[PDB]
Protein backbone atom coordinates (compact mmCIF):
# COMPACT_ATOMS: atom_id res chain seq x y z
CA UNK A 1 0.00 0.00 0.00
CA UNK A 2 1.12 3.57 -0.71
CA UNK A 3 2.68 5.08 2.40
CA UNK A 4 3.60 8.59 3.38
CA UNK A 5 7.10 8.60 4.88
CA UNK A 6 7.43 11.13 7.71
CA UNK A 7 10.80 12.19 9.14
CA UNK A 8 11.15 14.34 12.26
CA UNK A 9 14.61 15.84 12.76
CA UNK A 10 14.86 17.93 15.96
CA UNK A 11 17.89 20.26 16.06
CA UNK A 12 19.51 20.96 19.46
CA UNK A 13 22.17 23.62 19.93
CA UNK A 14 23.63 26.20 22.35
CA UNK A 15 26.68 28.42 21.75
CA UNK A 16 29.44 28.23 24.35
CA UNK A 17 28.39 30.31 27.40
CA UNK A 18 31.59 29.46 29.30
CA UNK A 19 33.80 32.55 29.51
CA UNK A 20 37.41 31.37 29.04
CA UNK A 21 39.25 33.59 31.52
CA UNK A 22 36.94 32.99 34.51
CA UNK A 23 35.52 29.64 33.43
CA UNK A 24 32.05 30.98 34.32
CA UNK A 25 28.89 30.17 32.38
CA UNK A 26 27.54 33.69 31.88
CA UNK A 27 24.02 32.63 30.82
CA UNK A 28 22.06 29.62 32.14
CA UNK A 29 20.31 28.57 28.93
CA UNK A 30 22.17 25.29 28.46
CA UNK A 31 21.13 24.28 31.98
CA UNK A 32 17.48 25.23 31.55
CA UNK A 33 17.06 23.64 28.11
CA UNK A 34 18.88 20.50 29.31
CA UNK A 35 16.48 20.08 32.24
CA UNK A 36 13.41 21.00 30.15
CA UNK A 37 14.01 19.67 26.61
CA UNK A 38 17.30 17.93 25.84
CA UNK A 39 16.50 14.79 27.82
CA UNK A 40 12.74 14.91 27.50
CA UNK A 41 12.45 15.25 23.71
CA UNK A 42 14.15 11.86 23.01
CA UNK A 43 12.49 10.39 26.12
CA UNK A 44 9.13 10.59 24.30
CA UNK A 45 10.45 7.52 22.42
CA UNK A 46 10.02 5.49 25.63
CA UNK A 47 6.24 5.89 25.43
CA UNK A 48 5.39 6.14 21.72
CA UNK A 49 6.12 3.52 19.05
CA UNK A 50 7.39 5.90 16.36
CA UNK A 51 10.78 7.06 15.08
CA UNK A 52 12.23 10.50 15.87
CA UNK A 53 15.64 11.89 14.89
CA UNK A 54 17.89 14.43 16.56
CA UNK A 55 20.79 16.72 15.79
CA UNK A 56 23.21 17.62 18.59
CA UNK A 57 25.93 20.16 18.04
CA UNK A 58 29.32 19.22 19.54
CA UNK A 59 29.58 22.53 21.41
CA UNK A 60 26.24 21.68 23.10
CA UNK A 61 27.48 18.17 23.97
CA UNK A 62 30.56 19.74 25.61
CA UNK A 63 28.41 21.90 27.91
CA UNK A 64 26.03 19.08 28.84
CA UNK A 65 29.08 17.04 29.87
CA UNK A 66 30.41 19.87 32.04
CA UNK A 67 27.11 20.32 33.90
CA UNK A 68 26.74 16.55 34.30
CA UNK A 69 30.22 16.37 35.82
CA UNK A 70 29.32 19.09 38.34
CA UNK A 71 32.01 21.34 36.89
CA UNK A 72 29.86 24.10 35.34
CA UNK A 73 30.13 27.39 37.30
CA UNK A 74 26.84 29.06 36.32
CA UNK A 75 26.51 32.64 37.56
CA UNK A 76 22.70 32.83 37.33
CA UNK A 77 22.20 29.41 38.93
CA UNK A 78 24.31 30.63 41.85
CA UNK A 79 21.72 33.35 42.48
CA UNK A 80 19.00 30.67 42.38
CA UNK A 81 20.81 28.30 44.76
CA UNK A 82 21.75 30.88 47.42
CA UNK A 83 19.64 31.50 50.48
CA UNK A 84 18.00 34.88 49.73
CA UNK A 85 19.64 36.39 52.84
CA UNK A 86 22.98 35.93 51.02
CA UNK A 87 21.89 37.55 47.73
CA UNK A 88 23.53 40.76 46.64
CA UNK A 89 21.34 43.49 45.17
CA UNK A 90 22.81 42.84 41.79
CA UNK A 91 21.69 39.16 42.06
CA UNK A 92 18.14 40.04 43.11
CA UNK A 93 18.05 42.39 40.11
CA UNK A 94 19.13 39.60 37.75
CA UNK A 95 16.47 37.31 39.24
CA UNK A 96 13.72 39.86 38.62
CA UNK A 97 14.94 40.64 35.10
CA UNK A 98 15.07 36.94 34.21
CA UNK A 99 11.52 36.48 35.50
CA UNK A 100 10.21 39.51 33.59
CA UNK A 101 11.94 38.22 30.44
CA UNK A 102 9.97 34.95 30.69
CA UNK A 103 6.83 36.36 32.33
CA UNK A 104 4.45 36.00 29.39
CA UNK A 105 5.39 32.39 28.60
CA UNK A 106 2.76 29.75 29.52
CA UNK A 107 5.39 27.74 31.42
CA UNK A 108 5.57 30.73 33.79
CA UNK A 109 1.80 30.64 34.51
CA UNK A 110 1.99 30.38 38.29
CA UNK A 111 -0.33 32.62 40.29
CA UNK A 112 2.47 33.10 42.83
CA UNK A 113 4.71 34.56 40.12
CA UNK A 114 2.02 37.15 39.40
CA UNK A 115 1.86 38.16 43.08
CA UNK A 116 5.64 38.45 43.37
CA UNK A 117 6.03 40.60 40.26
CA UNK A 118 3.46 43.08 41.64
CA UNK A 119 5.06 43.44 45.09
CA UNK A 120 7.29 46.48 45.44
CA UNK A 121 9.79 44.70 47.71
CA UNK A 122 10.33 41.00 48.40
CA UNK A 123 11.26 39.42 51.74
CA UNK A 124 13.23 36.19 52.22
CA UNK A 125 10.27 33.82 51.79
CA UNK A 126 9.05 35.68 48.70
CA UNK A 127 12.51 35.51 47.12
CA UNK A 128 12.65 31.78 47.91
CA UNK A 129 9.44 31.37 45.92
CA UNK A 130 10.83 33.49 43.09
CA UNK A 131 13.97 31.33 42.91
CA UNK A 132 12.08 28.05 43.16
CA UNK A 133 9.32 28.95 40.71
CA UNK A 134 11.91 30.01 38.13
CA UNK A 135 13.40 26.51 38.46
CA UNK A 136 10.00 24.79 38.38
CA UNK A 137 8.88 26.76 35.31
CA UNK A 138 11.60 24.95 33.33
CA UNK A 139 10.54 21.48 34.54
CA UNK A 140 10.54 18.81 31.84
CA UNK A 141 7.91 16.19 31.09
CA UNK A 142 9.64 13.43 33.08
CA UNK A 143 10.02 15.32 36.34
CA UNK A 144 6.57 16.89 36.06
CA UNK A 145 5.49 13.39 37.08
CA UNK A 146 7.82 13.13 40.09
CA UNK A 147 7.73 16.74 41.37
CA UNK A 148 3.92 17.01 41.24
CA UNK A 149 3.77 17.71 44.99
CA UNK A 150 6.03 20.76 44.63
CA UNK A 151 4.40 21.93 41.41
CA UNK A 152 0.81 21.90 42.68
CA UNK A 153 1.95 23.47 45.96
CA UNK A 154 2.72 26.62 43.96
CA UNK A 155 4.16 28.75 46.80
CA UNK A 156 5.86 28.72 50.24
CA UNK A 157 8.91 26.80 49.08
CA UNK A 158 11.78 26.14 51.47
CA UNK A 159 15.51 26.34 50.84
CA UNK A 160 15.63 22.54 51.26
CA UNK A 161 12.89 21.96 48.69
CA UNK A 162 14.70 24.21 46.21
CA UNK A 163 17.93 22.24 46.72
CA UNK A 164 15.91 19.05 46.15
CA UNK A 165 14.67 20.37 42.80
CA UNK A 166 18.24 21.27 41.82
CA UNK A 167 19.43 17.75 42.68
CA UNK A 168 16.73 16.11 40.55
CA UNK A 169 17.53 18.53 37.72
CA UNK A 170 21.19 17.54 37.69
CA UNK A 171 20.12 13.87 37.68
CA UNK A 172 18.24 14.59 34.43
CA UNK A 173 21.35 16.26 32.99
CA UNK A 174 23.50 13.27 33.96
CA UNK A 175 21.18 10.96 31.98
CA UNK A 176 20.89 13.16 28.90
CA UNK A 177 23.65 11.84 26.62
CA UNK A 178 22.73 8.27 27.65
CA UNK A 179 19.19 8.61 26.31
CA UNK A 180 20.50 9.65 22.89
CA UNK A 181 22.78 6.59 22.90
CA UNK A 182 19.81 4.48 24.01
CA UNK A 183 17.32 5.50 21.33
CA UNK A 184 20.07 5.07 18.74
CA UNK A 185 20.97 1.59 20.02
CA UNK A 186 17.28 0.66 20.03
CA UNK A 187 16.72 1.73 16.42
CA UNK A 188 14.14 4.33 17.52
CA UNK A 189 16.00 7.30 16.06
CA UNK A 190 19.10 8.47 14.25
CA UNK A 191 21.36 11.08 15.84
CA UNK A 192 23.24 13.56 13.65
CA UNK A 193 25.67 16.37 14.42
CA UNK A 194 26.76 19.68 12.84
CA UNK A 195 30.16 21.32 12.25
CA UNK A 196 31.58 21.81 15.72
CA UNK A 197 30.68 25.39 16.72
CA UNK A 198 27.63 25.79 14.42
CA UNK A 199 29.40 28.11 11.87
CA UNK A 200 28.12 29.31 8.47
CA UNK A 201 30.18 26.97 6.27
CA UNK A 202 29.35 28.63 2.90
CA UNK A 203 30.76 31.95 4.14
CA UNK A 204 33.92 30.38 5.59
CA UNK A 205 34.54 28.68 2.22
CA UNK A 206 33.56 31.57 -0.05
CA UNK A 207 32.10 34.85 1.26
CA UNK A 208 31.19 35.91 -2.30
CA UNK A 209 28.33 33.39 -2.14
CA UNK A 210 26.25 36.03 -0.32
CA UNK A 211 25.92 37.93 -3.59
CA UNK A 212 24.00 35.07 -5.24
CA UNK A 213 20.85 36.01 -3.28
CA UNK A 214 21.61 39.59 -2.15
CA UNK A 215 23.83 41.31 -4.74
CA UNK A 216 23.46 44.85 -3.28
CA UNK A 217 25.22 44.24 0.05
CA UNK A 218 28.80 45.02 1.04
CA UNK A 219 30.92 42.61 3.08
CA UNK A 220 34.42 43.09 4.51
CA UNK A 221 37.69 41.96 2.94
CA UNK A 222 38.33 38.37 4.05
CA UNK A 223 42.08 38.95 3.77
CA UNK A 224 42.82 35.55 5.38
CA UNK A 225 41.41 32.13 4.49
CA UNK A 226 38.83 30.36 6.66
CA UNK A 227 38.66 27.31 4.35
CA UNK A 228 40.85 25.14 6.58
CA UNK A 229 38.80 26.10 9.64
CA UNK A 230 35.59 25.05 7.87
CA UNK A 231 37.23 21.65 7.38
CA UNK A 232 38.25 21.50 11.06
CA UNK A 233 34.70 22.22 12.26
CA UNK A 234 33.50 19.15 10.34
CA UNK A 235 36.42 16.91 11.34
CA UNK A 236 36.33 17.77 15.05
CA UNK A 237 32.55 17.19 15.03
CA UNK A 238 33.14 13.72 13.57
CA UNK A 239 35.64 12.95 16.33
CA UNK A 240 33.42 14.18 19.17
CA UNK A 241 30.46 12.27 17.75
CA UNK A 242 32.54 9.08 17.61
CA UNK A 243 33.59 9.50 21.26
CA UNK A 244 29.92 9.76 22.29
CA UNK A 245 28.18 7.29 19.95
CA UNK A 246 30.91 4.99 18.64
CA UNK A 247 30.43 5.61 14.91
CA UNK A 248 31.52 8.23 12.45
CA UNK A 249 28.45 10.35 11.59
CA UNK A 250 27.18 9.98 8.02
CA UNK A 251 24.32 12.48 8.44
CA UNK A 252 24.79 16.14 9.31
CA UNK A 253 22.52 19.13 9.83
CA UNK A 254 24.12 22.19 8.22
CA UNK A 255 23.79 25.12 10.65
CA UNK A 256 20.96 27.43 9.59
CA UNK A 257 20.22 24.90 6.81
CA UNK A 258 23.06 26.67 5.06
CA UNK A 259 24.40 25.11 1.86
CA UNK A 260 26.29 26.11 -1.27
CA UNK A 261 27.94 24.14 -4.05
CA UNK A 262 31.25 24.48 -2.20
CA UNK A 263 29.83 23.44 1.16
CA UNK A 264 28.13 20.38 -0.34
CA UNK A 265 31.46 19.31 -1.85
CA UNK A 266 33.14 19.73 1.55
CA UNK A 267 30.56 17.56 3.32
CA UNK A 268 31.02 14.97 0.57
CA UNK A 269 34.80 15.06 0.97
CA UNK A 270 34.44 14.50 4.73
CA UNK A 271 32.33 11.35 4.33
CA UNK A 272 28.85 12.79 4.99
CA UNK A 273 26.30 10.79 3.01
CA UNK A 274 23.17 12.90 3.66
CA UNK A 275 22.10 16.32 4.83
CA UNK A 276 18.86 18.28 4.82
CA UNK A 277 18.31 21.95 4.02
CA UNK A 278 15.41 24.34 3.42
CA UNK A 279 12.61 24.42 0.86
CA UNK A 280 13.42 28.03 -0.10
CA UNK A 281 16.84 26.85 -1.29
CA UNK A 282 15.13 24.17 -3.38
CA UNK A 283 12.81 26.69 -5.03
CA UNK A 284 15.68 29.13 -5.57
CA UNK A 285 17.67 26.33 -7.24
CA UNK A 286 15.35 24.07 -9.24
CA UNK A 287 12.30 24.80 -11.32
CA UNK A 288 9.19 22.88 -10.70
CA UNK A 289 10.67 20.96 -7.76
CA UNK A 290 9.07 18.94 -5.02
CA UNK A 291 10.45 18.56 -1.52
CA UNK A 292 9.04 15.01 -1.29
CA UNK A 293 11.92 13.39 -3.22
CA UNK A 294 15.39 12.25 -2.24
CA UNK A 295 17.85 14.41 -4.19
CA UNK A 296 21.38 13.46 -5.23
CA UNK A 297 23.66 16.49 -5.54
CA UNK A 298 26.01 15.78 -8.48
CA UNK A 299 25.62 12.09 -7.53
CA UNK A 300 27.96 12.87 -4.60
CA UNK A 301 25.67 13.27 -1.58
CA UNK A 302 21.97 12.88 -0.76
CA UNK A 303 19.95 15.98 0.13
CA UNK A 304 16.44 16.24 1.54
CA UNK A 305 14.64 19.59 1.55
CA UNK A 306 12.39 20.04 4.57
CA UNK A 307 8.70 20.82 4.29
CA UNK A 308 8.88 24.44 5.39
CA UNK A 309 5.13 24.79 6.00
CA UNK A 310 4.82 21.79 8.34
CA UNK A 311 8.02 22.74 10.21
CA UNK A 312 6.88 26.37 10.59
CA UNK A 313 3.47 25.23 11.84
CA UNK A 314 5.04 23.62 14.91
CA UNK A 315 7.69 26.29 15.37
CA UNK A 316 5.54 29.41 14.90
CA UNK A 317 1.78 28.76 14.83
CA UNK A 318 0.56 25.78 16.86
CA UNK A 319 1.61 27.22 20.25
CA UNK A 320 -1.64 29.25 20.26
CA UNK A 321 -3.96 26.42 19.12
CA UNK A 322 -5.82 23.88 21.17
CA UNK A 323 -3.61 20.78 21.03
CA UNK A 324 -6.38 18.52 19.69
CA UNK A 325 -7.21 20.94 16.85
CA UNK A 326 -3.52 21.40 15.98
CA UNK A 327 -2.93 17.65 15.68
CA UNK A 328 -6.07 17.13 13.58
CA UNK A 329 -4.92 19.98 11.31
CA UNK A 330 -1.46 18.43 10.99
CA UNK A 331 -2.90 15.02 10.04
CA UNK A 332 -5.21 16.68 7.51
CA UNK A 333 -2.19 18.23 5.79
CA UNK A 334 -0.36 14.88 5.69
CA UNK A 335 -3.50 13.41 4.09
CA UNK A 336 -3.48 16.10 1.39
CA UNK A 337 0.21 15.46 0.63
CA UNK A 338 -0.49 11.72 0.46
CA UNK A 339 -3.47 12.09 -1.89
CA UNK A 340 -1.57 14.58 -4.09
CA UNK A 341 1.20 12.33 -5.48
CA UNK A 342 1.15 8.89 -7.07
CA UNK A 343 4.51 7.99 -5.47
CA UNK A 344 5.38 7.58 -1.79
CA UNK A 345 6.39 11.06 -0.54
CA UNK A 346 9.17 11.67 1.97
CA UNK A 347 8.15 14.52 4.29
CA UNK A 348 10.99 16.09 6.32
CA UNK A 349 9.89 18.12 9.36
CA UNK A 350 13.03 19.87 10.59
CA UNK A 351 13.31 22.57 13.24
CA UNK A 352 14.87 23.36 16.57
CA UNK A 353 13.70 20.92 19.23
CA UNK A 354 14.03 23.07 22.36
CA UNK A 355 12.85 26.66 21.69
CA UNK A 356 9.20 26.49 20.70
CA UNK A 357 7.71 24.54 23.64
CA UNK A 358 7.97 27.27 26.28
CA UNK A 359 5.28 29.13 24.30
CA UNK A 360 2.83 26.15 24.34
CA UNK A 361 0.47 25.40 27.20
CA UNK A 362 2.10 22.94 29.63
CA UNK A 363 5.42 23.08 27.75
CA UNK A 364 4.01 21.38 24.63
CA UNK A 365 3.28 18.11 26.41
CA UNK A 366 -0.44 17.88 25.47
CA UNK A 367 0.46 18.70 21.87
CA UNK A 368 3.33 16.21 21.40
CA UNK A 369 1.58 13.43 23.35
CA UNK A 370 -1.50 13.80 21.16
CA UNK A 371 0.60 14.09 18.00
CA UNK A 372 2.77 11.07 18.76
CA UNK A 373 -0.19 9.00 20.00
CA UNK A 374 -2.00 9.71 16.74
CA UNK A 375 1.03 9.04 14.54
CA UNK A 376 1.78 5.66 16.08
CA UNK A 377 -1.76 4.57 15.09
CA UNK A 378 -1.92 5.77 11.45
CA UNK A 379 -1.05 2.73 9.34
CA UNK A 380 -0.64 4.79 6.13
CA UNK A 381 2.09 6.90 7.82
CA UNK A 382 5.50 5.38 8.43
CA UNK A 383 7.83 7.51 10.55
CA UNK A 384 11.46 6.88 9.59
CA UNK A 385 14.91 7.16 11.04
CA UNK A 386 17.37 9.16 8.95
CA UNK A 387 19.06 5.86 8.09
CA UNK A 388 15.77 4.43 6.79
CA UNK A 389 15.07 7.61 4.78
CA UNK A 390 18.44 7.34 3.07
CA UNK A 391 18.24 3.60 2.29
CA UNK A 392 14.56 3.25 1.33
CA UNK A 393 14.15 1.84 -2.19
CA UNK A 394 10.53 2.83 -2.95
CA UNK A 395 11.08 6.59 -2.95
CA UNK A 396 11.31 8.99 -5.88
CA UNK A 397 14.73 10.55 -6.50
CA UNK A 398 16.21 13.29 -8.66
CA UNK A 399 19.73 14.43 -9.56
CA UNK A 400 20.57 18.14 -9.26
CA UNK A 401 23.78 19.91 -10.22
CA UNK A 402 23.72 23.33 -8.53
CA UNK A 403 22.16 25.14 -5.58
CA UNK A 404 21.86 28.85 -4.88
CA UNK A 405 23.70 29.43 -1.59
CA UNK A 406 21.50 30.47 1.31
CA UNK A 407 20.02 29.65 4.73
CA UNK A 408 16.55 28.86 6.04
CA UNK A 409 16.18 32.56 6.96
CA UNK A 410 14.65 33.90 3.72
CA UNK A 411 17.19 31.95 1.64
CA UNK A 412 19.93 34.52 2.32
CA UNK A 413 22.65 35.47 4.80
CA UNK A 414 21.51 38.95 5.87
CA UNK A 415 20.86 37.96 9.49
CA UNK A 416 24.60 37.26 9.96
CA UNK A 417 26.47 39.58 7.53
CA UNK A 418 26.00 42.56 5.22
CA UNK A 419 25.15 45.46 7.55
CA UNK A 420 27.54 47.75 9.40
CA UNK A 421 27.22 46.18 12.86
CA UNK A 422 27.29 42.56 11.65
CA UNK A 423 30.24 43.33 9.34
CA UNK A 424 32.06 44.71 12.39
CA UNK A 425 32.09 41.26 14.01
CA UNK A 426 33.46 39.74 10.79
CA UNK A 427 36.20 42.38 10.66
CA UNK A 428 37.14 41.56 14.27
CA UNK A 429 37.19 37.85 13.36
CA UNK A 430 39.27 38.40 10.22
CA UNK A 431 41.91 40.47 12.03
CA UNK A 432 42.02 37.97 14.91
CA UNK A 433 42.33 35.02 12.51
CA UNK A 434 45.54 36.63 11.19
CA UNK A 435 47.10 36.21 14.66
CA UNK A 436 45.18 33.17 15.95
CA UNK A 437 47.12 30.59 17.98
CA UNK A 438 44.46 28.12 19.18
CA UNK A 439 41.00 26.68 18.55
CA UNK A 440 39.16 29.45 20.38
CA UNK A 441 39.09 31.09 16.93
CA UNK A 442 36.77 28.25 15.91
CA UNK A 443 34.49 29.07 18.86
CA UNK A 444 34.28 32.67 17.62
CA UNK A 445 33.21 31.41 14.16
CA UNK A 446 29.89 30.18 15.57
CA UNK A 447 26.83 31.72 13.98
CA UNK A 448 25.14 32.80 17.24
CA UNK A 449 27.53 35.72 17.84
CA UNK A 450 26.77 37.30 14.46
CA UNK A 451 23.05 36.64 14.85
CA UNK A 452 22.84 38.72 18.04
CA UNK A 453 25.10 41.44 16.73
CA UNK A 454 23.05 44.55 16.05
CA UNK A 455 20.28 43.41 18.37
CA UNK A 456 19.69 46.19 20.84
CA UNK A 457 16.42 45.33 22.56
CA UNK A 458 17.28 42.04 23.97
CA UNK A 459 18.02 41.78 27.61
CA UNK A 460 21.37 39.98 28.18
CA UNK A 461 22.48 40.72 24.60
CA UNK A 462 25.62 42.39 26.01
CA UNK A 463 26.57 38.98 27.41
CA UNK A 464 26.83 37.47 23.91
CA UNK A 465 29.14 40.33 22.94
CA UNK A 466 31.30 39.76 26.04
CA UNK A 467 31.64 36.07 25.14
CA UNK A 468 32.47 36.65 21.47
CA UNK A 469 35.11 39.23 22.30
CA UNK A 470 36.62 37.05 25.06
CA UNK A 471 36.93 34.09 22.68
CA UNK A 472 38.52 36.34 20.05
CA UNK A 473 40.96 37.62 22.67
CA UNK A 474 41.76 34.12 23.96
CA UNK A 475 42.29 32.84 20.40
CA UNK A 476 45.33 35.10 20.05
CA UNK A 477 47.07 34.09 23.29
O1 LIG B 1 22.24 32.15 20.69
C1 LIG B 1 21.40 31.69 21.75
C2 LIG B 1 20.42 30.63 21.19
O2 LIG B 1 21.20 29.64 20.52
C3 LIG B 1 20.42 28.65 19.87
O3 LIG B 1 19.51 29.21 18.90
C4 LIG B 1 19.98 29.15 17.57
C5 LIG B 1 19.36 27.89 16.93
O4 LIG B 1 19.91 26.72 17.52
C6 LIG B 1 19.61 27.88 15.43
O5 LIG B 1 18.96 26.77 14.80
C7 LIG B 1 19.03 29.17 14.87
O6 LIG B 1 17.62 29.23 15.21
C8 LIG B 1 16.76 29.80 14.20
C9 LIG B 1 15.37 29.33 14.62
O7 LIG B 1 15.32 27.92 14.54
C10 LIG B 1 14.27 29.94 13.76
O8 LIG B 1 13.01 29.52 14.23
C11 LIG B 1 14.33 31.47 13.83
O9 LIG B 1 14.11 31.92 15.19
C12 LIG B 1 12.88 32.61 15.38
C13 LIG B 1 12.16 32.04 16.61
O10 LIG B 1 11.80 30.68 16.43
C14 LIG B 1 10.92 32.87 16.95
O11 LIG B 1 10.34 32.38 18.15
C15 LIG B 1 11.27 34.35 17.09
O12 LIG B 1 12.15 34.56 18.22
C16 LIG B 1 11.82 35.73 18.94
C17 LIG B 1 10.92 35.34 20.11
O13 LIG B 1 9.67 34.90 19.64
C18 LIG B 1 10.73 36.50 21.08
O14 LIG B 1 9.95 36.06 22.17
C19 LIG B 1 12.09 36.98 21.56
O15 LIG B 1 12.77 35.89 22.22
C20 LIG B 1 13.45 36.22 23.42
C21 LIG B 1 13.22 35.02 24.35
O16 LIG B 1 11.87 35.00 24.76
C22 LIG B 1 14.12 35.04 25.58
O17 LIG B 1 13.97 33.84 26.29
C23 LIG B 1 15.57 35.20 25.14
O18 LIG B 1 15.95 34.14 24.24
C24 LIG B 1 17.03 33.37 24.74
C25 LIG B 1 16.60 31.91 24.62
O19 LIG B 1 15.46 31.71 25.45
C26 LIG B 1 17.77 31.03 25.07
O20 LIG B 1 17.45 29.65 25.03
C27 LIG B 1 18.99 31.32 24.19
O21 LIG B 1 18.68 30.96 22.84
C28 LIG B 1 19.56 30.00 22.29
C29 LIG B 1 18.70 28.88 21.68
O22 LIG B 1 17.98 28.17 22.68
C30 LIG B 1 19.60 27.92 20.92
O23 LIG B 1 18.84 26.88 20.31
O24 LIG B 1 19.33 32.70 24.31
C31 LIG B 1 18.31 33.62 23.93
C32 LIG B 1 18.83 35.05 24.16
O25 LIG B 1 18.98 35.25 25.56
O26 LIG B 1 15.64 36.44 24.47
C33 LIG B 1 14.96 36.44 23.23
C34 LIG B 1 15.32 37.78 22.58
O27 LIG B 1 14.93 38.82 23.46
O28 LIG B 1 12.80 37.42 20.41
C35 LIG B 1 13.09 36.39 19.47
C36 LIG B 1 13.91 36.97 18.33
O29 LIG B 1 15.27 36.98 18.71
O30 LIG B 1 11.89 34.76 15.90
C37 LIG B 1 13.12 34.10 15.63
C38 LIG B 1 13.79 34.81 14.47
O31 LIG B 1 13.02 34.60 13.31
O32 LIG B 1 15.62 31.85 13.36
C39 LIG B 1 16.77 31.33 14.02
C40 LIG B 1 17.96 31.87 13.21
O33 LIG B 1 17.92 31.40 11.87
O34 LIG B 1 19.73 30.28 15.44
C41 LIG B 1 19.52 30.41 16.82
C42 LIG B 1 20.26 31.67 17.30
O35 LIG B 1 21.61 31.60 16.88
Amino acid sequence: MKKLFLVFWWHMHQPLYREPYTGEYLLPWTFFHAVKDYYDMPAYLKDFEIKLNFNLTPVLIDQIQEYAQGKAKDVFLEAIRKDPDDLEKEEVEKLIEFTKLNYEKPIYRFERIRELMNKEKLNREELLDLQTLNLLAWCGRTLRKDLKDLLNKGRNYTQEEKEYVLNKYFEIIKKTLSIYREIKEEGKGSVSTSPYYHPLIPILLNPNCVYETTPNVKIPDFAVSFREDASKHVELAKEKYFEIFGEHPVYMWPPEASVSNEALELYYEKGINMLATDEVILKNSVERASPYLRYYFRELISVFFRDKTLSDLIGFSYHAWNAEDAVRDFIGRLKKIHESVDFQPVVFVVLNGENCWEYYEENGIPFLEKLYSTLEKEEWIETLTLEEAMRKEDVKTEVIESVKAGTWFDGNFLKWIGNKEKNEYWKILIEAKKKAKNDYILVAEGSDWFWWQGEEKAPFVEVFDKLFRSFVRRAQE
